[PDB]
């Protein structure tokens, strides 16, 4: 196991433009805290619209045709991004205690899961940088045919809190595989590990412009970015109401391609004839994993009537064993919630269930009067129209849904707005692939849960998105078709 | 050569909603004139929100699981386009007199041109239907990873009166294709063809809800559709300052997947090597084709100072011999204008053209005076900063623009906010693959113009558009890709 | 029901060479006999080495540069294989007559079978026409790389008795949609469908040489086209000795390129928990569809001990009702056996299983002294090293083999040198998928049997065969692949 | 630039089984030879059938299911050919070193050239494991079907001496990629950069009995390969005699899945409006490249008449000045003939080239009556009848022909039974692209020579070479398609 570093110094915490260090040209700084002890990180310089302006200029000068980027053969961009890769393996756990420090999420997941994912996502887009094609066409005799899939330009990157490297190496990896420039706005509560990042972009011999990094405030500096008249595309990753005014604002300025990556109200459909098991344990971890904080959280555990009491019985004995605590002790599987306005969010939905008729089980309340910490809740006798059923929780309460028939639990699966992931357990061949065909969600796992690879695609249906990351799909959103038709005399 | 049917009486007027007619909710309407004879042609019934929300449950219900669309197999639904296809072929002289009728293009034009882009449209994205695939995906030992490309559901198409029934074909083909339902609203200026094909439609076998169509105005009828809750998708052609309303609109509301095809400022570059008659026949019909109301206009025709007096010589020559008149008659190449607020539009650029330096070189005013026609306008001396060179005057104007080096005409040629197309006329390889590979534009032609293919993508760069139609990236439009991973025991 | 055509008269029986009908050089011809009736059908052209020689030429002259079929834009060539499709359609009751009059298959059959294939198949490539495309390959900044899907040139297609022209049409129908032209023979036993078919592509307007026919024998006619030095490509399909001396021939006369389609020891495999009377029946079927005599055929049916007994005795009454007799007759099932030859070697391989241990379950012995029918026959206690589990029968008669685990039943699956088919019947997601990925067949049915489309690809692993038939992998077989590296000064 | 190694020891001379070094079942060896000294460098382990025997059967079991190999997720192979790459890069003036002992070539031109060309495929193909994608087909309603691109099991790799390590690198690289095992035989003439891989396969972690290498000779060896009843796929590069042995050899056997990379009589076409000292310097690069013995030589270099003095003026010029010698010296480009019997046959092919009418220009004979060097020889005034014109010569002869139109050429260039490559120089774009149609070979390159990517397929078209080699293509020759289609229900 590695070891962790509970007194690690910040290193990084500027404005990173043209692979250099700078100060926000305001002046102004603001403060990163740990969510563990509340204490304070850090000072990281504040951007607004003029180091954007400066980040975006930046990044068009060394996207401009023959600058030292654009000049580079397609297998050298994939040897930068595997150079890369190679740094963020190596500054591993440094990366890994900088992710623990910003979000307070336990040192071994950090380590294990968020870099373990970065360094699979880098690797992956390294090798489709030479592997990019676009088409020959057959039309007439005296006509070549053919498209280029050319990079878009200024990329706009916008991250949230809660899985900050991964969800800016998702969005960089493709990017710089397809020769794209970006600027990054990494979330103001968790800036860390992309400063870092920006120290082994340049480390790696990525020339000067290609990647910049301004920390700040959504509404300064992530609106800049979004309004900017010379970023070309943004991908973002966050809640969906932030999603609609980034769309809103790109298509009011310049019309720059937008891809979001949202919310869900992820359901778990447990069939009877599922391996009752694993149904409980992978319903557990979909619904307590990161302290119910990710966007791949089951919301609605939809259980058939034959195996409901039992699946409900040991739901109840498997949230009771789990150990939370100090992030940085290897025993800890659960570390605090972000912030007071993210604990008091989750307090307050608790007390709907009980007056609306579900069945509290266990948990219901917090752990003690010292953290951000709340007990793992379990709900029984839950409806459709109940709030504990209809509003995403982002906390550790677990609403346990009855249903008769695989029809019905299609319609009520499918009746919300949203549809980011869901999962089905059946050891049913039919019932399997007919809720896979069904369910109206971007990623359907069968018999499994947060099961995601670098080769696999990401992403919303309906309000949980537009557009694709990982997996091949992931290139269509950071490139631009075009054709090229050349008449023979 | 099709007889011309000058006196062709309308049969489809009303609102076109599971394969029934139907009256507006309001029992409004609205007419719908000749420019031509100047004359009103009939009234179209006039949709509202009402008829949209009527219009949207059918589409919904037609898309439900089970329903007779979506249980059909995939080579059925190629079978049903190319039944509508073979009616479309079978009333072309039909379809090509209203056209001629609402728009005032050639009989000859609309027959030869418009109509055929819908034929083959309809034919090539009917032999899709049954090669839409996903992919199997590499993973782990224990895994089955796949995709699955499934239809997005209910799409709207809002279209411009230009090319009336070619722009909602464009859409149609490959929605229908895919499996979606629709629900669409051609320009209140030509709402006759779109309604003809919905007789089509329903004479083809396309079971009831799976088109529906909502003749009406923008802030209205459009405006409904793209704020629709419960459509999934929308594809728009028109201006630039429409789209970006309707990709608002639909960021407000549910986060539908947005198409765009929005105008251009395209460039048309001669080099002093090029086949001088091909370039000036070429940019000759780039600028005047469908009387200069083209989004793939030439806007700019770059010519290099050694060819530059004779290619404007034989501009003249070529702009005094077109022949404009009756749209019915065989020997018309150019008809009215749509309409007044258009061709009052056009007129004043000319001046604006004479006020600012250009010389006038031929036409620069109405035909006679009473009618909507405009005499073939070519104007030399023009400069970058000039109006003429700047706005997109969608009139019957060549402004002929200097140039001296490649480098400088790439610059000029990409300093717009547009990109929709681009050609290039030069008998040099180098060269051709050099401006090919540097113009911003979402197709370049080269030694020829308007060469558009069923099977070739064709959309806009930067302001110009998001997304493309035609060939096989329209149905990455159309489908919404899920993600189907097991994990085996 | 269509009506059976009892008397029909064969028109064509000549060599088709340039749109046109041939006596064969030497003056010679040969009969085919109804196996129905054992009475002659009619005298046909008997072509050698002298015609293949000129059907060669003309397949060459119509392939050459400039010609009208090179000429052709590539959505016509689709246009044309969708008329041929039409002529199919319309000549659909005739085409099926001459099957059964050539095959004694039953005329429902041919009908609804191999006609309903053949459109399907044809209108499938149809599409596929404008829709071959290359690639544009990212290399360095001052390189255009691209790939080219050319056709081969001129391809052989040899054909056997069982599915006369299915067979035919599944090389024709990618074969010209990619561009090449032809030199078909279809076996000696069965020539008359091909030749009708070939007025019909006279018909459907293919320029004279694109298609050409020779009948005649395997060692003069198909040894002729094999070492040709002219033909560049040769699909075969039949028995495994003949595919090995085509390929060998091939390999060294001039290096042309081979598909093989050859036969199968095609294993069923029924699970515990399948659903018993769907394992039966499509077994059932598996093991008796076309008289036994289909490369498809099951002919090792292993049956888990758990359900062995009872799938024994359910497979036991349903090969007692199957109805034999006059194809013709619309209650016929199963007609004769092709011929002397093939009613021989079905009745010898029974006397083995007696003699080596297995149970005869039903059957064993001829119908009665008339014609070439013989007894659905089922044997149980078979075991691996038996002759009736380890040769094709090609006849009726069902061995059924006993196993107790998933790991061992796939041993025995695969120990055999092919791998054309298998088919498994389990309930379970995981055995299913498991089964799927390991068994060494090109074609794994789960839970149904005979289930083939045009778009799913067909062939063998190992020895029953080299490249596929239908879906988008046959087009790899009639292309070849040209990159062009354009390097810019 | 590298040290040259001119005094390096021989480590690796035995046969590599399971990761292991063996003698030789009969204790025999041969001698291999440096072609500059003319002096033996080693004794290398003589392989046989039983050698092969032993090689074969290590290869199943480590591909067998279940196995380490196989068990191994997609990235893991891919990070497991990155280790190799790393491998030979760190090696690379070591393997640089053992080539030219092996082969004669220039120590800079096998560090530089070849060595690059290993690892830049090994790199590519590694980027690919993971991206190896099958289909999900759209059939039915109730009917799942899908393609898997399987691993074809144990594959053969028999190459000749003019590349040594790269011929098998190129099908190391996919073959690894896609999950295949093999048995690798290198050329006689050439075992040590092999033999040196073998080591380094141990070293990066491969599993044993991944690669296995018998060295030895092709009667012996090779045939036990091509023949083999359990090796699965045979890629073979070298003589087309040779060639059709083999894939007459494998038809015969088990019909394994047979690539081709053969000779060529490539032509070299330089137009009229050529840049003409681009021309000169591709054409002279590309027929002396490798002492002559490349597969890719211009055997025929085809001048347009009115720049044929002055092409002939300025090759003279060009083979005059190419420093022949030491390979091992920095100066050298061109190094001794392979052996005596190649030697002795390019000093026939120049004596006919004088008795027959051949213009010489310069060399014509031996350089110092002693040694294996021949010296540069240019010959003017060729026709397509003459032997030097016909023949591969191997050598470092250049045949300039003449000719005065397009079409002529075409038609010339065309004449031959081959096609591997050709070149094309000219200024002109329908020039330019109308030849790289008409030219039947599988690359074309305009306005370069020898220009190959990993990322850009390569093969023959006729008597060049079944298959390709490179690309993404290359994965189609290492994998078996499998189609399953479940019916749900
Ligand atoms: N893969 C995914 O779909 C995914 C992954 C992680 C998180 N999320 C979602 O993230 C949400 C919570 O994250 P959060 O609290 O950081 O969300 P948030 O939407 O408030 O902020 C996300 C990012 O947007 C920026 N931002 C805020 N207002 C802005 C504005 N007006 N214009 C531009 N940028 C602005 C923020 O500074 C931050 O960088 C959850 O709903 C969760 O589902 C989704
Ligand atoms: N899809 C498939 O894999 C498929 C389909 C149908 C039939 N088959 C196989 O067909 C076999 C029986 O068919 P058949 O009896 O017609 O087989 P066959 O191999 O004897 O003859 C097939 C064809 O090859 C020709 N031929 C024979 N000898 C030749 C030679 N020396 N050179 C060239 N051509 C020659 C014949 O005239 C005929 O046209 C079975 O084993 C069955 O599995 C396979």
């Amino acid at each position: 196991l590695p070891r962790p570093i509970r007194n690690l110094e910040v290193k990084f915490t500027k404005i990173f433009i043209n692979n250099e260090w700078h100060e926000s040209k305001s002046g102004k700084k603001f403060a990163t805290c740990n969510p563990s002890t509340r204490e304070q990180i850090c000072e990281v310089e504040e951007g607004d619209k003029p180091d954007v302006d400066k980040a975006v200029e930046a990044a068009q000068v060394a996207f401009q045709r023959g600058s030292p980027w654009r000049r580079l053969d397609a297998l050298s961009r994939g040897r930068l991004l595997h150079q890369l890769a190679d740094l963020v393996e190596r500054d591993r756990a440094t990366l890994a205690a900088l992710e623990t420090m910003d979000t307070g999420k336990p040192f071994l997941h950090a380590f294990f899961i968020d870099l373990e994912g970065c360094i699979r996502t880098l690797r992956y887009f390294a090798g489709w940088a030479d592997k990019i094609q676009g088409k020959t066409i057959p039309t007439d005799d005296n006509v070549v045919c053919f498209t280029r899939h050319e990079p878009i330009g200024v990329c706009g990157a916008i991250t949230p809190w809660n899985f900050p490297l991964l969800m800016l190496v998702w969005k960089l990896a493709p990017a710089l595989c397809c020769g794209n420039t970006m600027v990054l706005k990494p979330a103001e509560q968790t800036p860390l590990t992309a400063l870092y990042l920006g120290s082994l972009i340049k480390e790696a011999g990525f020339p000067p412009g290609v990647v910049n990094i301004v920390p700040g405030f959504g509404p300064t500096v992530g609106a800049a970015i979004s309004s900017h008249p010379q970023i070309n595309k943004i991908a973002f990753t966050g809640s969906t109401e932030v999603g609609k005014l980034v769309k809103e604002a790109a298509s009011r300025s310049n019309l720059k391609r937008v891809t979001l990556e949202l919310g869900g109200k992820n359901p778990c459909i447990v069939c009877a004839d599922a391996d009752l098991d694993l149904a409980v344990e992978c319903a557990h971890q979909g619904v307590f994993f990161n302290q119910g904080q990710c966007c791949t959280a089951a919301s609605r555990v939809f259980v058939e009537e034959q195996v409901y009491s039992e699946f409900v019985r040991r739901s109840v004995e498997y949230a009771k064993k789990r150990p939370v605590g100090d992030p940085f002790d290897v025993k800890t599987e659960q570390g605090p919630q972000i912030d007071q306005k993210q604990f008091d969010k989750i307090l307050e939905l608790i007390e709907s269930g009980k007056k609306e008729g579900a069945k509290l089980e266990c948990g219901g309340s917090a752990m003690e009067d010292k953290g951000l910490f709340i007990k793992p809740t379990v709900f029984s006798e839950v409806t459709d129209n109940m709030r504990i059923a209809k509003e995403e929780i982002f906390g550790p309460v677990q609403p346990i849904l009855k249903f008769k028939s695989i029809e019905e639990v299609i319609k009520r699966a499918n009746s919300t707005d949203y549809g980011l992931t869901a999962a089905v357990f059946t050891k049913n061949l039919d019932k399997a692939l007919k809720l896979a065909s069904a369910l109206e969600s971007g990623t359907v796992w069968i018999n499994c849960y947060n099961a995601l690879y670098a080769q696999a695609p990401f992403g919303g249906f309906k309000m949980s998105g537009n557009g694709r990351e990982l997996g091949e799909y992931a290139l269509a959103e950071y490139t631009e078709v075009k054709t090229v038709t050349i008449k023979l005399g």
